């Protein structure tokens, strides 16, 4: 369809296509293309290290592609009404635990990792339950337009990223709604050390928080698109371990389900993200060249292991 | 204008965006950009050797932005009627020459270097001339429906890049009607050593050939983008001495005229082509390191200076 691709293309203002070659231009002028399949690289190798060589290079390479398509998908997703999006929903695996846990009226925590294309699950679920979802406001305004007013048809409620927004989200669950937690990447401000892929990294506790409290259920969740077609997603109950011992713990049996998703799934994990720099040790490790960074990592993974059988809490300490 | 742009983005079906993130993601792992960057600026070295370092970068940027652009807005033209491209044409330069060498009937050559936006001139052209061009078929096949579709509309009587459309181009000239050549690629067959920027390059005669035969009038065009508005296209007699000579002379007289554009507006001619290439010393010089590479280059500049001299023709000697 190559064709009534071209066909629109040249129907559109030729400042429009100005407009985007200065953006592409911007992205091969600035080596934030080829930084960015670096940091995926070494992103696969740090999580992924029984990969081949020659394994890594393939997912790597379905994985920039995968991301990237993520991204216009969700364009069409936020620029869809809700029936044309709940549409696309294909097939649901595991329904069942959604409208059970929406009938227990303790609450519903969605954990949706940065994965497949989650954004084409909220208007299928928002038919079902109100939704409360922190949100940051995006840099760009016009951005923030096309995203605010996608939420606005979604029926979103949208707080801040604040302890008045974790506050309304409290408040949301106690009355049986329901909240979307993206947990898998580096907090702004705190949080806590928790194992992810066997490196300790600074990590949100808020899933653990509002579950263990309000006793809320806990749903994974994930979508992966068909190929052309719509999407697949899946809704699998948490571990009941997340209701046990401290917040950490609780994280941590969050990151249990994202790595065993990221295993099943290399190449529909959003990679580019610089998660593992999230470390005291860490810090440069996309900077520096990635084999001496894997040997740092490697140190790190070991000295986790073997001070957890020690009695000195060694890993959580934050300095 | 951000939003309107993502308004348009989003109402397309969702299997558009996911064919345009392949079409990136295939880029950005082939490594095709990185590599179109670096023979952008090795040719700059080339061609433009006085440029600090500095220079260079700022010219590469707004190279690689410049013929980005021009190829989105060779889309918007290709798709737009012939009134609407006529009315981008803000301002020419030198349209006199332009109706007068169609008053002499004796035909006219429009010499259109890579430079620039030069397929906006076509629909305004046409609208005096019939117009006779080279046509290569594209090798993907939507795309040559879309080209041979727009050159449909402009009146293009397309012939073949061969003896035949050779021809026809003598005929059409002979019965006072104008034809364009892009003069400044390789052959993909022959031809003829002539200086570019002081290296003996395969170059092609048929400009000098055609116009030396025919005594059709040669016309030097191009066409500049203004800043978000439509583009000034500038008609120029070639100098007189084209029609004295070898075809290979008039050839130089074409590369005298396309060097001094070049040194006037750097960043608006296409770079991207591996142009240098074309002799047998430089045959790699895109794959080397670019510092080898240039020493190879002025070895070969100071040779064919010193060998002018001499009564031996070793430049244009083909081996
Ligand atoms: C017009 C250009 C074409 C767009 C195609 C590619 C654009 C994507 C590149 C950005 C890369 C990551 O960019 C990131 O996107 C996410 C959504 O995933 C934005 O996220 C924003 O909307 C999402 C969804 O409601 C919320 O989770 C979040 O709170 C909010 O800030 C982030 O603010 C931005 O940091
Ligand atoms: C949908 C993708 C978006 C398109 C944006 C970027 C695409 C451009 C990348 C291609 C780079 C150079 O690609 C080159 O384009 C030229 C036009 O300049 C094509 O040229 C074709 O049409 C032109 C114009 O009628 C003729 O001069 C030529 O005889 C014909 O083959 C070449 O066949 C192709 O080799
Ligand atoms: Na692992
Ligand atoms: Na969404
Ligand atoms: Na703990
Ligand atoms: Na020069
Ligand atoms: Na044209
Ligand atoms: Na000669």
């Amino acid at each position: 369809m190559n064709y009534q691709l071209l066909k629109t293309f040249s129907r559109q203002p030729i400042q429009f296509g100005r407009f985007l070659a200065r953006l592409l231009a911007g992205l091969v002028n600035t080596l934030k293309i080829t930084r960015t399949s670096k940091s995926i690289e070494l992103n696969l190798r740090i999580a992924l290290p029984y990969l081949t060589p020659q394994q890594r290079i393939a997912i790597t390479e379905k994985a920039v592609r995968n991301e990237l398509t993520s991204y216009f998908e969700f364009l069409s997703i936020w620029g869809s009404s809700n029936s044309k999006n709940i549409s696309r929903i294909h097939r649901i695996e595991g329904e069942h635990f959604f409208h059970e846990a929406l009938a227990a009226k303790k609450g519903v925590v969605l954990i949706v990792p940065h994965f497949g294309t989650w954004e084409v699950m909220n208007a299928w679920c928002a038919q079902f339950t109100s939704m409360t979802i922190l949100y940051k406001p995006v840099k760009n305004a016009d951005a923030d337009r096309f995203v605010r007013e996608a939420r606005s048809r979604e029926q979103a409620n949208l707080v801040p990223t604040d302890e008045s927004g974790v506050r309304q989200i409290f408040k949301a669950l106690k009355q049986g709604e329901t909240t979307v937690i993206l947990p898998d990447h580096t907090p702004n401000v705190g949080g806590d050390m928790v194992n992810y892929f066997g490196v300790p990294l600074a990590s949100s506790n808020l899933s653990a928080k509002l579950i263990q409290k309000t006793k809320a259920k806990a749903l994974f969740l994930y979508a992966i698109r068909n190929e052309n077609d719509g999407f697949t997603m899946h809704i699998e109950p948490m571990d009941e371990k997340i209701y046990e011992g401290t917040a950490d713990d609780g994280t941590y049996v969050i990151h249990q389900a994202i790595e065993q998703l990221i295993y099943q799934y290399p190449e529909h994990y959003h990679w580019s993200y610089k998660r593992f720099k999230a470390n005291p040790a860490l810090d440069n490790i996309y900077n520096i060249d990635p084999t001496e960074a894997l040997k740092i990592v490697d140190r790190l993974k070991a000295e986790a292991l073997k001070t957890s059988t020690q009695p000195e809490p060694i890993q959580t300490s934050v300095m």
